């Protein structure tokens, strides 16, 4: 058990300002904004989390201490605080949103490449939470955020219920493990191979227990060869350990990943192209990656 030599950041209010709202859910508040410290000649783009209960400010700053803990080019770093009345959170800016809400809005557009990288990228960060000894307990297509179309990051582990992306050990027990976060990669990937469908769809989540218990999972997305699916299928089983380990689903998706017309089928998948920094895409803005 080392020490967490993580550096916490305070962040001052008039450092940086919000621009809009990205989504006043239940939890609260989400601004796109601009981040402009010092007098260091920079704007990193940045979202602002903001709910005064004494209850809730000791789960933001334990959310807070975990995403400050963590450093993956594919997990969501926090970049600092800020402590006004409500204590407010400094994450970098992924433009594109839930990766969930991306492959319902561009259908049309993912071509195998992408959805086979996205699949190593995933289990690349999943695998960083591994060596870090952290169990994410709640991997989904919502919980991916997309920073471009070619870079995704895990998000939304300050939990660190929903039971459709449940392992069946979650359910019975409330046994969580890595291994329990590989049956949600599984059922993340299923949300990525059908473009963004409901796991389970229709099922009220109560019987979904029965169901795992006598053998039945999700179906085989048509996209999707028999290599795939077996993926998807090993992941979902009963014996943990049966179950693949992240760092070979970051091999198997890899070789995937190299013939990618190979081993996922999408008709019209040669010629869809996603936005990529490509004269477009994007005064003195650097993105927050590059600023250290
Ligand atoms: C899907 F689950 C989802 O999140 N959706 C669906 C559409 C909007 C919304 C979304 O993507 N919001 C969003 C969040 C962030 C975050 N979130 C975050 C979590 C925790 C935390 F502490 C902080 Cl400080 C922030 N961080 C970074 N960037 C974003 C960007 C987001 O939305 C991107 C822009 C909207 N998007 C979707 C709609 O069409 C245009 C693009």
């Amino acid at each position: 058990h080392a020490p967490n030599q993580a550096l916490l950041r305070i962040l001052k209010e008039t450092e940086f300002k919000k621009i809009k709202v990205l989504g006043s859910g239940a939890f609260g508040t989400v601004y796109k904004g601009l981040w402009i410290p010092e007098g260091e000649k920079v704007k990193i783009p940045v979202a602002i989390k903001e709910l005064t209960s004494p209850k809730a400010n000791k789960e933001i700053l334990d959310e807070a201490y975990v995403m400050a803990s963590v450093d993956n080019p594919h997990v969501c770093r926090l970049l600092g605080i800020c402590l006004t009345s409500t204590v407010q959170l400094i994450m970098q800016l992924m433009p594109f949103g839930c990766l969930l809400d991306y492959v319902r809005e561009h259908k049309d557009n993912i071509g195998s490449q992408y959805l086979l990288n996205w699949c190593v990228q995933i289990a690349k960060g999943m695998n960083y939470l591994e060596d870090r000894r952290l169990v994410h307990r709640d991997l989904a297509a919502r919980n991916v955020l997309v920073k471009t179309p070619q870079h995704v990051k895990i998000t939304d582990f300050g939990r660190a219920v929903p039971i459709k992306w449940m392992a069946l050990e979650s359910i019975l027990h409330r046994i969580y493990t890595h291994q329990s976060d590989v049956w949600s990669y599984g059922v993340t990937v299923w949300e990525l191979m059908t473009f963004g469908s409901k796991p389970y769809d229709g099922i009220p989540a109560s019987e979904i227990s029965s169901i795992l218990e006598k053998g039945e999972r999700l179906p085989q997305p048509p996209i999707c060869t028999i290599d795939v699916y077996m993926i998807m299928v090993k992941c979902w089983m009963i014996d943990a350990d049966s179950r693949p380990k992240f760092r070979e689903l970051i091999i198997e998706f890899s070789k995937m990943a190299r013939d990618p017309q190979r081993y996922l089928v999408i008709q019209g998948d040669e010629r869809m192209h996603l936005p990529s920094p490509t004269d477009s895409n994007f005064d003195d803005v650097v993105d927050a990656d590059e600023y250290l």
